């Protein structure tokens, strides 16, 4: 996250870190046995780390649970990033408390102008690199689809929205991939892609989770 603030330990209790020997992507706990993330984060051998603040220090609230099954959206296109969403089932159910909690799925799509919380352990610099050990947070609005399509000509599908600042300076970034965009207590987006980070007129692009609620529900009912 570029231009954000330190969230505070366990103040984003649905935030997960996906680990394959190191943190490589964020994700969101949607019930005690399922995580949603970005399909471009797919990897074999994923361990899900819950209750994390410092990802390099064991602090007492962590739950490390291995994935038993991963399901990439049946129409994911890695070239255009359309349908960049994946579900991960945990080997055993997470123990839920104030610090490890699931986030609700939306029953409505959120509108442009809605303020949201984006969070992750990704890069904090627009030019150059520096990865935080503790979770970072950013409040950003959803942008109109016409300014989103004007920023990314011929690249935005109906399964994507832009959120952030056309002025730049504040944005998600590499390593924040797969992580949550929560608006009014509901998961509305998944950190997906963009042109670099915190650049002028290149806001973040997010998977539109409200389009996928019935694929998610029927997939977790059957697996
Ligand atoms: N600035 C949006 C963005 C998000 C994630 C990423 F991996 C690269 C760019
Ligand atoms: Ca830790």
């Amino acid at each position: 996250i570029v231009g954000g603030y330190t969230c505070g330990a366990n103040t984003v209790p649905y935030q997960v870190s996906l680990n394959s020997g190191y943190h490589f992507c964020g994700g969101s706990l949607i019930n005690s046995q399922w995580v949603v993330s970005a399909a471009h984060c797919y990897k074999s051998g994923i361990q899900v780390r819950l209750g994390e603040d410092n990802i390099n220090v064991v602090e007492g609230n962590e739950q490390f649970i291995s994935a038993s099954k991963s399901i990439v959206h049946p129409s994911y296109n890695s070239n255009t990033l359309n349908n960049d969403i994946m579900l991960i089932k945990l080997k055993s159910a997470a123990s839920l408390n104030s610090r490890v909690a699931s986030i609700s799925l939306p029953t409505s799509c959120a509108s442009a102008g809605t303020q949201c919380l984006i969070s992750g352990w990704g890069n904090t610099k627009s030019s150059g690199t520096s990865y935080p050990d503790v979770l970072k947070c950013l409040k950003a609005p959803i942008l109109s689809d016409s300014s989103c399509k004007s920023a990314y000509p011929g690249q935005i599908t109906s399964n994507m929205f832009c959120a952030g600042y056309l002025e730049g300076g504040k944005d998600s970034c590499q390593g924040d991939s797969g992580g949550p965009v929560v608006c009014s207590g509901k998961l509305q987006g998944i950190v997906s892609w963009g042109s670099g980070c915190a650049q002028k007129n290149k806001p973040g692009v997010y998977t539109k989770v409200c389009n996928y609620v019935s694929w998610i529900k029927q997939t977790i009912a059957s697996n």
